[PDB]
């Protein structure tokens, strides 16, 4: 194509950890885990009646916890609530540890808009040298419906999680439990010559994921599974998160600390992928060398998008390396 | 989101009967059937030289017949063709009973709006109290590709029908049955370690489905399965009415009276989920009596959006109490 | 609906088989074959310091050799490098046997006008007859998230190919073989009666597939699967073949000789198919003899979309007759 | 540009004339009038309770008198209201001698597309040869909002008219009058070396008319000025006739039949420009008969834009001649 | 129109005062006032190191002092600027005498959402029973160029101001005065039978003024016209108030106490337009006596939204006569 | 606004000067000459005959001779003509010294997109430091219809002209000059109490120039006035000059010699204009010195986009001190 998009900034991001701001003791033990990204919660994991005292305690656990190297993010509540405002407010002013926004149930790209406008704001007030990236949740039916468009709605924006089990009560999807499979989302063979039919199981979140993924792939985002509820089925975590990093999905919440290793593992990039970028690095400095515009690989002109790729997926590998 | 959508009048519509205009004796039998909705068809069913004899049919039919608390609709001719003008002014003129119109073929918001604009100036003539609700028929390539664009056409729009057979034969979509599976839509595995290879069957419809229940959902609308031809097997159909009901789907359409009690029993609301909306209820009237904005149930924040989802499941459930 | 589509100029597509520009003695031996289409590749398979002279093999190859009635195209270099203007003009110019341009990586709607600003110019010089069809390659994530756009940007649009291992890079896909299925994009079913959980393998390509062919369906043109790169794997070739056909895919490349036959057999239409689009055309006839606007065909009306289709397909197998 | 648009069917539309049609002697008078086109009204003309008379006069004029050559249409009840339907059904089925319908309020493209359907169903059962037009009105805030969308509305369309009262009054301008000027829309000079300050009058409608004058040029369309209601003076008339003329309006209202011959006279073309349009012409023929693919005239390049502008005024000229 | 708006909330604006919130004595004396609507500024009236004060005299004004049935608001700081959001939420937290926000600048419709977000979340959490509206600034070229789409941005959204001296200098017209005219803006004559040619003045805001009434007036917003900078003229204001007036603006800013009375003059209705509206009020009220749809006025039908439009002017003359 | 415009490169453009290609001497006299911008034409000015020919002297001269620090352009063929492929080729390739292409007869934005990717394609080949600008003739309705979306069509994107000559043909207006004014395009006063009535002369290009000035200033473009074709009246040129200067044009045509002087004189900024960008400079280097975000002058905030201005001002005022 001749249009060209920008890759959003190049994070490493396997382990989405989810903290409920409602719990000061769980926020302590968690700047302490293995995961790449944190989000400190105010919206759905924490009760109105508690709202207001999380936003308080996150920004103490932001301002007084060691983090580390984390991508650090909040989840706001709701543009459809009274708390969003103060949320953004109250954690932009005080908190510059903080490094994104998770902005819960994106409908249409103005919504994003308009945390764009609050937030550059507070930045433009506190006199900031970092700026604030987005991460947007795909949650809604509405939100599927519009995800291409969510996709372009700001600058700052970085990636996309679906989330499943609200995506679920969006549709009215038969589903009781977070995430997995269901044995009536299933195909029933027509008779084989013996007479027999077989229940071939399929996948609930195919179309989801494959939309979502399309949106983020074509402008630059990070596409991210969301929680996956059943702690005591590593085996059905794995399969999950496997089969959405073969679709090229880069990470996937963990909801339970089990779920960290099991989400760093999978998305891990191959050796022989990162061999590949490297390679293609290369070959960049290669044709600057012999003063020659297209790139070669193997007999290949690698085109600037996939040049853009390759710089990516490095300083992603490069992030581990040091992590 | 800050955009929010207003939900499609509520009725229950678990199994939608087809009906030929043609045959006087089959819509009588069908008046004391078990169906949610009726649809009186002018267009598929129906040969162009008795066209004119089934408008005279259904005008009588509609008058004369006791339908209950049916939802009636009719099907009009499509509106490519030159029927279509007489169904909706004869029927609509002569036929306060009429509930809905089913349009076909529905291609692009335009054609929608052609009928509210010819349904509207009938009613402001005949002094209406009732206003005719539309269900749309998706079963084009052209209807899929505007699909999203479709929901929003028209205040009356309420539910949209997938119908995969005139789908199947708009994409040339292999398909000589009305439905089904196919047992070259599949995959063959990678041989394993014995080197063997399995064949898993896939769902030819999952992309057609997911992407009309996306636009339903993110819009007030009833998302409504098609056809399913083989009336031997009714194994396969409720395989296939459970796998759309999976997805969110609402009903699906009976083509031969068997049909009626298995799409009735599927899409019947579990306990589990008519009693977790009657709880988000009174968290309401409790929200009141505290006079508190924010609704909680267990813990969490109950929005606007998932209120409204609340509601209408009760006013289905209510219905079927009744019926 | 009251929205009419017209179709692209309807030719045989079976299979498309892909010529590397560097390879003289390829392009001879290509003449000969049984392939329906054939494109003359610039792009991809030619290294950058072969694509001069790749564009002087392909003048000389479309000008001497005796391509028969095949539908002869050639793969332009991407919009986004150098070499693209001067396969385009060098190539017109010399070669009025040239049929059609395969346009590689298209993006957005304007990459296609892009091309045909430049063909018409050039075929207004010459006073060319014949006007050249355009087939866009959908082989990147930019691309699918404008797929249907992309189906209404050209009269000369006929055709739209399915580039799966650039649409698997451009996803980040986990895929190093051309095409094919992955043991990780699959469902762990929940533990059965006996304990037991099955792995029940998924269509990685399914979103992007169906996508791409409603888009093709609903505006007239040929849907065209990818390559698919175990040549020794003639099972697997089938498989995959046989599970686009099933959607609705026209046709499938080539790029190994041994694909041409797999790919013409599987896509052959049935007998039974062109049967019914015969008696179509003799219901069409009928209809004309009894002065009646409205084709009956079997006690069901005919319409228009229906009779375009019908027209389509027996080009088709009128030209696997004479072939 | 490389965007071509094809000219509406190419009548002479110097004067338009509206004839009440619940007045069967006026309508009898004016068929043998000097008016180029002719409508006859069931809107704003006839009071509610008279419309249904008017139509059953309208259906008798058009089929027993004498209108000559005349461009013969209806204006139809607008689309808010009951009696429209009955119009376009009642009158298009019993009226071949009609050319066209003259929608009202038009708002949005989709109006369009709804008069479009119907009357297409209504010709589609009637086997017609002739094809009926549209001309829309532009008489509302809303229409001219949207009025270069409803120049694309549909095939039919071949003219707008700027209804100047019912537009004044639709965005409140002071005018108790139909049409002309207003000393308060007049600027006040800043005083000059003498202590003088002039007022000079400006033009009201400037915008609205120059807006929807570039929408019809865009788009293929005639631009016609509506109406003026001061009978007294025919200076006034010519001045505004005159004033539209010059921004390239092609015809005008007659309410009066004193303002039938002020129209002819001012949008006849200038002899000068048919014959610059007939050397075009005569340029073609040059260029065939030298096998040259561009037409010059007088050493300037003329384009197909112009070609088809030149071709567009020809057939208006000769229609004159033959009148 | 088949396409139907809702006029917005019907406030009297004849006259808009702009009064600094650096001002305290400025503002006591502007509530005793004869002016329409007051907006407190904290925008370009005050300096950057005066807005934070500014705010809270504003507060300590809302709260405090006697504003009669004034419509009070606000003009926020820009978009682009960090003061804005301390702007809202100190303001609508605090004072309930608040009715609307001016937004200043406005460029694309996902401003005033982001102002709604922000508003509306406000409101929610103080339990307001009112709520606020808002008014547009279009005073750039960006807004200019977006004004019909920032028409339909907001269920608030009641009235846009012409900004004359902002738009100047964004469009870099020649001036050194807000508003007015000037003697470069005009046509030079061409030489008369006396060799003479005259300087007719033309009017440098016609198209601004006039493209802002298309998009409010089909809308159903207020056309509010900007500030007139030459205090000693009161003819010079006069006639630009009485040529807007002319084209249907509702009202004009005063930017000193003399222009209160001159705005409140001019943009009184004329007795004859209101006794027309009552009119037309009577005859609905007729049309309901008799059972009749359609309302009749001397001979002519009055449509819904001539009805619409007939209960707005009424609302407005209504609260004249109570001032 | 919170969306924000990157001004264009901001080049000193007060007259423009056309030469044709096929007169080699005019275009040795004009490289001497005073005009900021010069084009060389391809397209109107030249007859078909001689535009293989002009091409060739253009080479040459843009090779050849000393055009000092002009900017140099070339008004290429239409888009819709054979030649304009090879006069983009040959030039671009052939001719470092070429600034800028002028697109003619632009009618939507894809026009634009076309052009930028050959253009795009040739400087790669070449490996040219220098980009390319583009001007765009607004010269048909087609081009008015779409202005504000051709405005946002291409990085290049500098700059547009108002083709009136052109433009006047496309709307069919009444004009046998290029440029100017007309008798009959003006406004006939209603009766004073002497029973006398004035002619007051409008202005035919105030819609097109006012529309074209918002899309230009809308999106940072220099928006530009066209020719003015009698040669014989420098006070009617300097008139119709300041008019549009008035609105905010940055320059105007010279098609003959002594225009250049009169469009100079012109558009050079005032004093105080160039006076008020500098102490805007100084204020903005005054804000840094303080350690503040917000610029003040004269007690006013000066926000981003009138910086932004006043940094393009300065630009060109430091052009015409250095000529
Ligand atoms: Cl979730
Ligand atoms: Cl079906
Ligand atoms: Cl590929
Ligand atoms: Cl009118
Ligand atoms: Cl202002
Ligand atoms: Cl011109
Ligand atoms: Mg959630
Ligand atoms: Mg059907
Ligand atoms: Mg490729
Ligand atoms: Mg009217
Ligand atoms: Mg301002
Ligand atoms: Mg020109």
């Amino acid at each position: 194509s001749f249009t060209l998009i920008q890759q959003a900034t190049p994070r490493l991001h396997r382990s989405e950890l989810a903290v409920p701001g409602s719990n000061p003791t769980f926020m302590e033990k968690s700047a302490a885990s293995k995961a790449d990204v944190i989000f400190l919660d105010l919206e759905d994991a924490v009760a109105p009646d508690d709202k207001e005292q999380a936003r308080k305690n996150i920004i103490q656990a932001l301002n007084d916890l060691d983090w580390g190297n984390k991508t650090m993010m909040i989840r706001i509540n709701g543009l459809d609530t009274h708390y969003m405002y103060r949320d953004v407010v109250d954690i932009v002013e005080a908190c510059p540890r903080l490094d994104m926004i998770l902005i819960p149930k994106v409908g249409v790209p103005a919504d994003v808009y308009a945390i764009d406008v609050l937030t550059t704001q507070i930045e433009q007030a506190k006199k900031r040298e970092k700026k604030i990236g987005f991460e947007v949740l795909i949650e809604t039916a509405l939100g599927m419906a519009n995800v291409e468009a969510i996709a372009t709605s700001s600058k700052r924006l970085e990636a996309m999680s679906f989330g499943v089990a609200d995506y679920a009560a969006s549709t009215r999807a038969r589903s009781t439990v977070i995430g997995g499979v269901n044995a009536d989302y299933s195909v029933l063979t027509d008779k084989d010559e013996a007479g027999n039919r077989q229940t071939h199981w399929q996948d609930p979140w195919l179309f989801a994921q494959n939309r979502m993924l399309v949106a983020c792939r074509a402008y630059g985002l990070r596409p991210i599974d969301g929680p996956f509820g059943d702690f005591s089925d590593p085996d059905g975590y794995t399969s999950a998160a496997r089969r959405c990093a073969a679709l090229g999905f880069e990470g996937k919440w963990a909801i339970h600390p089990s779920q960290i290793d099991l989400a760093n593992e999978v998305f891990t990039p191959s050796e022989a992928e990162v061999t590949k970028a490297r390679r293609i690095l290369e070959a960049m400095e290669e044709a600057a060398k012999a003063g020659r515009g297209a790139v070669s690989l193997d007999g290949r002109l690698i085109d600037i998008a996939s040049i853009r790729m390759a710089e990516a997926l490095i300083q992603k590998a490069d992030a581990m390396g040091g992590k």
